[PDB]
Order: structure tokens, then sequence, then C-alpha cells
């Protein structure tokens, strides 16, 4: 008496006689429920009244016909619609403690959900933010732009390693050009590391992508098993369609990976992505997959935060501009003349030219190795040396003419009901290897931070192996054999500890044991003092590291008084004869502890750094007034200061033969930078020395350069600029162990997983 089950036929029968061909339109013969049953049923990705139960149409984009289960075709809201089930989104939470896979399903598949652009508008992607897993905000590697943040996701390479390191660069290698509009995005040789879906592969596993950046691209000779090349044409719903015809593979062909891109009205953009979201869902649902498939999904809430107001001109710093220039929010400068005139061109020059000009500049220029050690963009041929550091909000620009997402997860794998503080999206890769029980490859993020977002992580973390043992420096004699050329007119006994006055130093100046050496062959020994233990480096006849705990306070240094250690041979101890542009500092501040005399078992050899004249006013300042303003703020406060050696700014630590300068005349190298690990207690009522919960730390790698050019001192007293400056190089623990090769707080009464936490927290500025 209807339409039903008999859409496009030369049926008369009807209601009183109504038709269901395509001429009973204009004739006005259809039947009620005509276009619903046959017109609109072809065009929609839903299930309805009309549709259940319906006789397959071929046109149609989806099925709601009885045999629709069985087939694999059925509409994601068919079991809800045509059998009355619960929607996964009305449904509550779930408590699944372990896969609950079907047949098949061997390991739980993983799909990264990427898209862009409260809770009663998008009613999915809140479902998942409830059930599962949140991250406030997580931390986007520099520069902060989305095509290479994408690419670091799913390999754990910083840019500089991974080779994206901006949407525009230029190889001199290649002597190509890299551009989103080019061909040359596709060419396999700008694409370096090895992403996700590659690891998986190379692990028997298989892999999807319904695109994401480099998926597209045979990256070391392969594309993944499957692939769709990038088109913004495709409408949401086939997408997840596919998606879904992907799972439904036999378990052979099956990829156990995903990657799935997604780039007023703006709500209705927005809910149309949710819409998406929640029919895959309800396609999981419908394959039982729901409580299997564990899902990461990442929301960038970045905001342009630039105006054509906020705009910083070269031709206000240039009289003439004959150079390229990379502009934005990450500016590069280099030579029109490529590659003739690339490693020639005078990108010092650039920098020095464009350093305080102006009092208001919304930019700082730097050369990639000056720039912050925490950022990790230097150590690539793509990335031109000169290198402009823009203010937020503002742009820079030849002439006149930002990711921030939130990670979401759900799944049997995934902690429910929890919020996770922030981390960097280099720590990603691991976690996907591990919810794929996957080997990861050669990255930078470290693994075990994010098992906290485990229910069962499948990697327990553990201490690096210290590789060299502590030797030698033993105190022999109270009178040194050589003078060393130095002088102090006005004890050495104070330097000869008994194993109860070592005991009482560990306890109160290691008080999370002594950093580990994680170097092969590097030639060091201890030294302990009341006030403080340093890890002396012989070959470098400085040490490597310096601890000490200063307590909440309630003293000038002593001058001209400087002696040679009766620990440490002349041979492998600096001489005040060496010094006479570069002078020696001391890495422990000899006035911070004690009394006058306690100051004596600084003023010795041991505790000798060499600096530069403008570095030391710097390293002078923070230690006689910004440290003493820390320890009152977090009741005392564990110091661990150091040398760094970075000449080749690859972000480790140089092995000698890569140490370029030294001390004049001598054989003494010279830090490229210095450190300042600044560990407290979170609970401010203990001190760090009596801490039994979580370490509050403050890591900086601050640049031991000749002039503070970079702080644009011009007359201001370093009351206005050293802690700004120093502010400005603040860096992980992590950043630290890297450049140094020591390894921190392998005493800490905590598990191995929440130690690589805080090594991993960056301090928020
Ligand atoms: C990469 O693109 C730049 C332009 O963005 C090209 O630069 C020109 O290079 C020649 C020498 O090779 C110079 O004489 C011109 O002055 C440059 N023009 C500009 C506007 O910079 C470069 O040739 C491109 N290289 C490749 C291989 O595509
Ligand atoms: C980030 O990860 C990669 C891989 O662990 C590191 O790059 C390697 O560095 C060493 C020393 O320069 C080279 O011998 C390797 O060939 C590099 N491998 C790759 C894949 O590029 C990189 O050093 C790490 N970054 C930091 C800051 O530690
Ligand atoms: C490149 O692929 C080969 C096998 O095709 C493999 O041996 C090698 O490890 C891969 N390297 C990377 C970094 O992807
Ligand atoms: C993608 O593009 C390449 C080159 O245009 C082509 O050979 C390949 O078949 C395409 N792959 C897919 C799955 O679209
Ligand atoms: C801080 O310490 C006090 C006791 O000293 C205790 O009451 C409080 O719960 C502690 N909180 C944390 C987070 O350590
Ligand atoms: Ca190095």
């Amino acid at each position: 008496g209807s339409c039903r089950k008999k859409c496009f036929d030369s049926s008369h029968r009807g209601l009183e006689g109504c038709r269901c061909d395509s001429g009973c339109t204009d004739r006005g013969d259809c039947c009620w429920d005509f276009e619903d049953t046959c017109v609109k049923s072809t065009q929609i990705w839903t299930c309805n009244s009309f549709r259940c139960g319906e006789t397959r149409l071929e046109a149609a984009l989806c099925s709601c016909a009885d045999d629709c289960l069985q087939r694999k075709d059925c509409c994601t809201d068919y079991k809800a619609v045509c059998q009355g089930e619960v929607p996964w989104v009305t449904e509550a939470c779930a408590s699944s403690q372990e896969p609950q896979c079907p047949e098949g399903f061997d390991q739980p598949p993983v799909i990264l959900f990427s898209m862009d652009g409260w809770s009663t508008l998008l009613p999915n992607i809140n479902k998942l933010k409830t059930c599962g897993l949140h991250s406030k905000y997580m931390r986007a590697v520099y520069p902060t732009k989305t095509f290479p943040n994408h690419y670091t996701i799913v390999t754990g390479l910083y840019p500089e390693s991974h080779g994206i390191i901006d949407n525009n660069m230029y190889d001199v290698y290649l002597n190509k050009n890299f551009s989103l509009s080019s061909v040359e995005k596709s060419n396999p040789a700008w694409w370096s590391g090895q992403p996700i879906w590659l690891t998986a592969m190379y692990q028997g596993l298989k892999a999807a992508s319904y695109y994401w950046p480099g998926s597209d691209v045979a990256v070391n000779g392969s594309f993944p098993n499957i692939y769709r090349n990038y088109s913004n044409s495709v409408p949401y719903e086939s997408r997840i369609a596919t998606l879904l015809q992907w799972l439904d593979l036999p378990k052979a062909e099956r990829p156990s990976f995903y990657t799935i891109y997604v780039e007023a009205g703006v709500i209705k953009a927005l809910q149309l992505v949710d819409d998406a979201f929640g029919m895959l869902m309800e396609g999981l649902k419908q394959r039982n997959l729901h409580n299997c498939v564990n899902i990461i999904v990442l929301a960038d809430h970045g905001m342009d935060q630039t105006s054509c107001d906020r705009v910083e001109y070269m031709t206000d710093y240039f009289p003439e501009i004959n150079f390229y220039m990379y502009q934005g929010p990450a500016p590069r400068i280099r030579t029109r003349n490529i590659p003739q005139d690339f490693f020639t061109f005078n990108s010092e020059e650039i920098v020095r030219d464009l350093s305080c000009r102006k009092s208001d500049q919304h930019f700082k220029p730097y050369l990639t190795p000056d720039l912050p050690k925490r950022l990790h963009y230097a150590k690539n041929v793509r990335i031109d040396k000169v290198h402009l550091m823009v203010d937020r909000q503002w742009l820079a620009y030849r002439n006149k003419g930002s990711m921030e997402a939130i990670f979401l997860a759900h799944g049997p794998s995934f902690k429910e009901k929890t919020v996770i503080e922030p981390f960097e999206n280099i720590e990603v890769y691991n976690l996907l290897c591990d919810l794929l029980h996957i080997q990861p490859a050669p990255n930078n993020g470290s693994h075990g931070s994010l098992n906290h977002l485990l229910k069962a992580p499948f990697y327990q973390p553990s201490h690096a192996e210290e590789l060299s043992k502590s030797a030698g420096c033993g105190f022999t004699t109270p009178l040194p054999k050589d003078s060393l050329n130095c002088s102090c007119l006005a004890v050495n006994q104070r330097l000869n500890l008994n194993r109860g006055e070592v005991s009482a130093t560990e306890k109160t100046n290691l008080p999370f044991g002594r950093p580990r050496v994680i170097q092969k062959n590097k030639d060091h020994c201890l030294l302990y003092h009341r006030e403080y233990v340093s890890g002396f480096g012989k070959a470098m006849k400085m040490p490597m590291w310096s601890s000490y705990t200063v307590p909440k306070p309630g003293p000038p240094t002593v001058p001209d008084c400087l002696r040679a250690d009766v620990r440490v041979d002349p041979s492998e101890s600096q001489k005040c004869s060496f010094y006479l542009n570069i002078d020696h500092g001391f890495l422990y501040p000899p006035a911070i502890k004690g009394n006058n005399e306690s100051q004596y078992d600084a003023l010795i050899t041991s505790n000798l750094v060499p600096m530069y004249k403008e570095f030391k006013k710097m390293w002078d300042y923070f230690h006689k007034v910004l440290l003493i303003k820390y320890a009152i703020e977090r009741n005392g406060v564990n110091v661990v200061s150091g040398p760094i050696f970075d000449y080749n700014y690859d972000g480790h630590f140089d092995a000698p033969d890569e140490i370029t300068n030294y001390v004049a005349g001598t054989d003494v190298p010279v830090p490229t930078h210095y450190f300042v690990v600044l560990t407290s207690c979170k609970n401010k009522t203990h001190t760090p020395d009596s801490c039994p919960g979580w370490l509050d730390v403050l890591p900086f790698v601050v640049p031991h350069r000749p002039t503070n050019v970079e702080s644009c001192p011009e007359n201001k007293a370093e009351d206005l600029w050293v802690e700004e400056r120093f502010k400005a190089h603040i860096a992980r623990v992590r950043d630290v162990e890297l450049l140094t090769g020591l390894d921190f707080y392998q005493e800490k009464t905590q598990p191995v997983s929440e130690i690589l936490q805080l090594k991993t927290y960056l301090p928020t500025f």
C-alpha cells in the first residue's frame, strides 16, 4: 500500500493506485513515502523509519537492509535506529580494565585522529573527554607550526632531526626548494626519521592513513599499506566509512594502526567533525570494537594571534635588503644567490645589524647555536643560521607588501576519567609503540614518561647506568706540591672529611644522590666539602658538576684568595697563571653558605671555571642576588651548576675532539654554556634535603657568550636584565642530561616513570 520494497516499478499497487516510478513526481502519483524510501535514502548516511528493513538499493551510500550486518554495509545508526540499541554517545562510560576485542583482533587497533578550530555543542568529542583521558595543553615543539608538528607527533623526532623544519625550506645539498604547494613536498629526501606507520609495518603490523603529514610520501622508500593522497574534497562521512571498511578487512590485510587528519558557522563546522566522530564511535560499537580500539584525538585549539598592526619590517633596520627572508612568526634569513653563496653569506653581520636597534623591538635576532637550547632548532642545513625570535602576537616581514592541541584518549589500554598534566608531543611516538606493542625507533621522547596515561604500561623505564667510576682525589698531604702560580696572602684540613663527615654532606648536599656519569672513559673524581660536593673532570681540569643545598635564608666573597687543591694532581688542575677577556669564575659561590672560614673550602683551583668577563657579571648576580630570593621562595633549594660543551650544537655533550676553543695558550676547554638546575620541593613545608613527595624543578642552560648583546643591557643595571636572560634560557632536566652526559636523581625514592615525568617538565613563562 506504499513505496516500501517497491522503489521504481511498473506496480500500480498502492494507497488509491499510487505509483513508485521516477515519473510519479511529475504525475503527482507518488505514494506519500516515495521521496524518503526511494529518493533521499540513496543520498543520506543514516537509517530512519522508511529505510529500516528496506530492499537494498544499489545507488545508496550505506545500507539499512536486513542483511547489512552480515554484508558489513550498515549505516552507523542501524543498530540504534533499526534495533533500538542505546547509542555509544547516550550509553554510560566504559569501565573495561582489559581490551574486549572481537575474534581475530589479537591486538587492539590504534586510531590517531587530528582536528582544528561547550559540551552540548560537541557531544561525542565531549563523551571522550568525559569517559577517557585528557591533557590540559599538549606542548608543541619549535616552530610551533602544524605541518612540522604533525610529523613530529608520528616520528618522535624534533624538526631538526626529522627534516620538516618549516612549511617552506631550501636544502643546499639537494639544491631543491620545499613548499606545500610544490610537487617537492612529495620528494622522500625531505622526509627523515621513521614514522609510526613504518615502525608498525617493519614490525609485522599493517597501517593505514586517511591523510597525515608524510603518509602520502614513500618515506624510506615505502608508503603505508593503505593511504589516501591529500584532498579536502571528500566528505567526513565518506572518510569515516572508509576507515570502518579498513577495520572490516580480513585479519591478514587489516591494519593495526590508523592516522586520520581533518582541517558563527564555526560551530556549524565543528559540529560536522563531531558528527563524523560520533559516526566512527557508532561504527565501532556495531563491530564490538568500541571497548577494543584505543583512540587518541588531538584538537588544535590554537588561534591566529596576529594583526596587521603587530608587524615588524626589515626596511626599518636595513637601508637595502638583498637577502631572502622566510617570513612570519619564526623567520630565517639567507642569501638570494643559492647554492653558490649559501655558506659564504655573512649571517653574523645580519644578527649584529638587527641587534638592539629599537627599544620597543618586537623580535630578537640569533645565530642558530645561540638560540635557547630547549628549542632544539639548529642541527640541520635546512635551518638557516640567521633566525629571528619574534614576540608572541607579532610577525616579521621583508617589506610592506601556531599548534596548541588538546590531547584526548579513550580505550582499554588508557586510564579512565583522568586529567593528565601537559607534555611535549615528542613523547607520543613511544606511547604509540607501546599501545601497538612494538619497539620505538631512536626518537627524542623519553620512554616511560607517559606510562601514567596507561592502565598496564608495556615498557618499564630504568635508570641509565654510569659508564665511568669515580677514582682518585684522596687527601694525601695538607700542603700542595705545585703552588700553581696562585695567591692568598691570608685550612686545607677542612678538605679532609671523615666517613661520618662525608655521609653528612652527602645527606645534605646530594639529597637525590649524585649525578651519574653516563659517559664512557670519562676520567673523574668526587670532591667532598662541608657545604658542597663537586664532580671533577680531570681532562678538562674543571668540575663537570657541583651540588649544594642552600637552606632558607634569615656576606661578601673573600678577596685575592686562591690556592691549589691538595687532592687534585697539578697535571689535572687549572693554574692562576692561565688567566690574567676570559677569567676564572667560581662554579660554587663561596659566600652562599657558612662563615668567613667556610669560604676557604670554595677558594680552590677545583672550584674554578673559565668565564668571559661579561658572563661572570650575569653569573655572579644570579648567585649573589637571584638565588637567595629563590631559596626564600622555595624554603631552601638544591643547586646543580656545571660547564656544558656543545660546539657542534647537536644537543649532546661534545666528545673531546669536538671542542674547538680553549683558554689562550692552555688545554682548558671553554664551556659553550653553563647549567643551573634548581631542585627544591613541591611541598614547601619541607626543605629539598628532606622531601618525601615530588620535587619542583627549575633548569637553565644559559649560553656562555663573551658579550651580553642578547640581553641588550645598554646602561641598565643587572636587576633589569639578568633574571630575564636566565628565564629566557629555561630548559628541561633531560635537555641538561643530554648536553652533559650526566644523569640526575638516581637516588630519589619514586618510580623511574615518575622521575622521567619530572625530567621532561619545562617550567612555564
Ligand atoms: C629556490 O627558490 C628561490 C626563490 O625563492 C630561487 O632563487 C633564485 O636563485 C638565483 C640563483 O640560483 C638567484 O640569482 C635569484 O636572485 C634567486 N631569486 C630569488 C627570488 O631569491 C632558487 O633558484 C630556487 N632553487 C630551486 C632549485 O628551485
Ligand atoms: C633526537 O633523536 C635522534 C635519534 O635518537 C638523534 O639523532 C641522532 O644523533 C646522532 C648524533 O648526532 C647521530 O649519529 C644519528 O645518526 C642521529 N639519528 C637520526 C635519526 O637523526 C638526535 O640527536 C636526538 N636529539 C637530541 C637533542 O638528543
Ligand atoms: C629504512 O628501511 C630499511 C628496510 O627497508 C630498514 O632496514 C631501516 O631501518 C629503515 N630506516 C629508517 C630510519 O626508517
Ligand atoms: C598517489 O599518487 C601517486 C602519484 O600521483 C600515485 O602513483 C598513487 O597511485 C596514488 N595513490 C593513492 C592511493 O591515491
Ligand atoms: C604537604 O605536607 C603536609 C605535611 O607536611 C601534608 O599535610 C600535605 O598533604 C602535603 N601535600 C603534598 C601534596 O605533599
Ligand atoms: Ca655535542
